[PDB]
């Protein structure tokens, strides 16, 4: 019943191993009430390492790189006193891991006390217990200051993981004394600026002063600039409970208002936390997992799946107000009819992740298309036909790319009207961008291999949203075009297998047709961007069948497969030319279910996910975190790559807005998308003995895995729906339909699947 005490939130926390955060949030909300350690952290403002915390932000993006998103609208809690602006030094307080506590919905921590006026400001006798929760739209707090204390909360507006370009906040003193505060906080993070407005009301009586960008200290009730901020400051006969909550809306103001009057009403604190706790059970509790103690025999794998599903429910995020309205990229106020319009992406990281979601929650990810569909509808609607990082957008967010693929992901499995799709597909056109004329002429990017591959998979995924919008001729032009980048970029005897095998891989190539020198196994070599040749071959997952023959036929993919996972040579390190710390190649393990050897895909699934791996690859060029260089480490490192520990992940291995836990669940429930974009799933090695997901009208789907174990990881054998099932692939139909797929395990590969009925490719459907 109780899953939320399953999930660890400090999974991932700890400095470049996830880049995660154990911040206070409901699911897929807006309000993430994350404590900041000081002077580190990680790019969400917390890293586990640290033994400090000033206060609780806002806002902010799960697992993204650069420095964090989000971060706004620092709430600090203080025994101090202020004369002008606060240095941020005077904001930290002593913290233990022994005296903190979370899960879903909730943080708790207790904070040295300190207190002193201004930069003499300095640790003081005593424990500032810190209590937050929230709720979609919300973060509420309670704190306890020593007895004797003059309680204060300062409320830091500059704050931000990245920039801070505008905020505002205006000051109101109420008839029973509290104090409401309210305005906009602007920050930027990679492509685009964004705005959120906030309201913030205290449960006590207080006093306040403001600061603007001269950093005086004042009793003005107004401020509006790049730095300002408000201090709250309370009766000592309160110090036992001083309580505050607040409320975000991309609207307006008066919006955030009324979401917090609908939210949280009258409710108590504890009301609160415990809702939003109920609704992390029933979300998490749309997987139901029986797992022996031979599979999992000390239960942390039960404990990662819970984690990782949390995971998986946080990005986009509700951008959605209590009266069914949201902000466009026009700036203005518009209805979402009928659904929840959510927002925040970074699609070019997470396109896989939704072709999940689609099979664990379907409505959800059926309102996230269409609000995708109304993202790019809204940019067309401008008319000033300019890209989506032009815009100032209604959340913090990151990056666009492969949108089109995640459309006709929904598209290819049944999903039918998306209100506005007319709408979004010129300004999806524009975001695949199109081949110059010498392109068109020679069928793909000089000098480019990654670009090519790239539009490849984007032409692909417009293609089935031309056929739905009944632009036939259009979508024939576009699959044309698609099939390019392997074709033309798949060098013949690239690579030369044992036996002597001649091997095609994708290879930059000259303007003029010349084959451009390369190290396949090198890292950002030949203008790729995160990764290699050997990964990126791989990239148009939407034809491996074409793939297969520009590659020199099935041996010679056979032979190339067990090349990418070192087979040949199990023991070093340096074999490995799979990553599995990036996004680039993550359907990687599931391909040999194309190659004719399923037994290895459930190895190298079961591997990854439960157990040590050899890893050669880091995400990035290099990583203090490792010894590293050049994309790798240096040694090679057998090591999980999954942890249930603060170092979740590989150093560098940023989880992009749940991509990594995503595709966790998707390994536990055995369902892999090679394909997004298509109704398709890959099957893996399914980690438990039973694995339920019931759906929204109670109907349920049910993989089992008889016998698995950690060391009963391959199939044996299989049913569907009782009846002898040889696929290696399944239908999303098949899935939500409620099916019961019965799986054999065993201890020794085995042949069953090697028979299978072909899956899908562009080229041969
Ligand atoms: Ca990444």
């Amino acid at each position: 019943a109780d899953y939320a005490s399953l999930v660890d939130v400090f999974v991932g926390t700890e400095g470049d191993f996830g880049n995660d955060m154990p911040a206070a949030q409901a699911p897929n909300g807006l309000a993430k009430v994350n404590p900041r350690t000081t002077p580190g952290r990680n790019n969400t403002g917390y890293d586990y390492a640290q033994s400090k915390i000033s206060g609780f932000t806002h806002t902010n993006l799960d697992g993204v790189g650069g420095s964090g998103g989000g971060g706004d609208l620092l709430v600090v809690p203080t025994s101090g006193s202020y004369t002008a602006r606060p240095g941020t030094g005077t904001y930290a307080h002593p913290f233990s891991h022994d005296d903190e506590d979370a899960g879903p919905g909730f943080y708790s921590v207790g904070l040295g006390n300190v207190a002193g006026t201004d930069g003499a400001i300095t640790g003081a006798p005593g424990t500032i217990e810190a209590e937050v929760a929230a709720a979609t739209r919300s973060g509420v707090h309670r704190y306890a200051f020593p007895a004797g204390s003059t309680p204060s909360l300062v409320v830091d507006l500059e704050t931000n993981n990245t920039s801070r370009r505008s905020s505002s906040v205006q000051v109101e003193t109420r008839a029973d004394g509290t104090v409401e505060l309210s305005g906009q906080v602007t920050g930027y993070f990679y492509n685009a600026a964004y705005t959120l407005y906030y309201t913030a009301r205290t449960l006590q009586p207080a006093t306040v002063q403001t600061w603007g960008d001269d950093d005086r200290l004042v009793d003005a009730t107004a401020q509006d600039g790049v730095d300002t901020g408000a201090i709250l400051t309370f009766d000592p006969a309160d110090a036992g409970e001083i309580g505050l909550q607040v409320t975000l809306s991309p609207v307006s103001v008066e919006q955030a208002r009324i979401d917090q009057q609908v939210e949280l009403g009258d409710l108590s604190f504890d009301a609160i936390r415990d809702r939003t706790r109920a609704e992390w059970n029933a979300t998490l509790g749309r997987v139901a997992i029986d797992a022996s103690t031979a599979t999992d025999p000390t239960g942390e794998l039960q404990r990662l799946f819970y984690t990782h599903l949390y995971r998986m429910f946080a990005m986009p995020m509700n951008a959605t107000s209590t009266s069914g309205t949201y902000r466009g990229v026009d700036g203005a106020v518009h209805a979402a009819q009928g659904f929840t319009y959510y927002d925040s992406w970074a699609t070019w990281d997470d396109f896989r992740k939704f072709s999940v979601i689609a099979y664990i929650d379907p409505a959800l990810y059926r309102d996230m298309v269409q609000s995708l569909v109304y993202l790019f509808a809204d940019a067309e609607a401008t008319g000033t036909g300019g890209g989506l990082g032009g815009f100032v957008h209604s959340v913090p967010t990151v990056r666009w790319e492969r949108s089109s693929v995640v459309v006709a992901d929904a598209i290819a499995k049944g999903f039918d009207g998306f209100d506005r799709l007319d709408e979004a597909y010129p300004a999806l056109q524009r975001l695949v961008g199109q081949y110059s004329a010498d392109e068109l002429r020679r069928g793909y990017v000089a000098g480019n291999p990654g670009a090519s591959v790239q539009r490849g998979y984007d032409q692909y995924g417009l293609s089935v949203i031309a056929d739905e919008l009944g632009l036939t001729e259009e979508a024939e032009t576009l699959r044309e075009q698609a099939s390019w980048p392997i074709e033309k970029l798949t060098k013949p005897g690239a690579w030369t297998a044992a036996d002597g095998t001649q091997v095609g891989l994708l290879t930059p190539r000259a303007a003029d047709g010349s084959w451009q020198s390369a190290d396949h196994a090198k890292f950002e070599a030949a203008g790729l961007y995160q990764g290699t040749l050997w990964q990126y071959h791989w990239y148009d997952a939407y034809d491996m069948d074409a793939l297969v023959e520009a590659m020199g036929g099935h041996e010679a993919a056979r032979l190339g497969m067990r090349h990418m996972f070192g087979e040949h040579a199990p023991d070093d390190g340096k074999a490995m030319l799979h990553s599995n710390a990036n996004e680039i190649d993550l359907q990687a393990p599931y391909l040999f279910n194309y190659t004719g050897e399923p037994s290895l895909t459930q190895k190298w699934a079961r591997a990854i996910y439960t157990k040590e791996t050899w890893n050669r690859y880091i995400a990035t060029g290099s990583s203090s975190a490792v010894p590293s260089g050049g994309g790798e480490f240096t040694p090679p490192l057998k090591t999980k790559v999954y942890r249930l520990d603060p170092r979740g992940m590989l150093p560098t291995m940023d989880n992009d807005a749940g991509t990594m836990s995503t595709m966790f669940v998707a390994a536990a429930v055995g369902l892999f998308p090679v394909t997004a974009g298509s109704s398709q799933f890959q099957v893996g090695s399914p980690f438990f003995d039973s694995t339920t997901i019931t759906y929204d009208d109670g109907s349920a789907f049910t993989v089992t895995a008889d016998g698995v174990s950690e060391d009963a990881f391959y199939v044996q054998s299989a049913t569907l729906d009782g009846a002898t099932f040889g696929n290696t692939w399944v239908d999303y139909a098949t899935v939500v339909g409620g099916a019961d797929l019965a799986f054999r395990m065993g201890e020794q590969p085995s042949d069953w699947g090697t028979d299978t009925a072909p899956a899908f490719s562009m080229s041969t459907a």
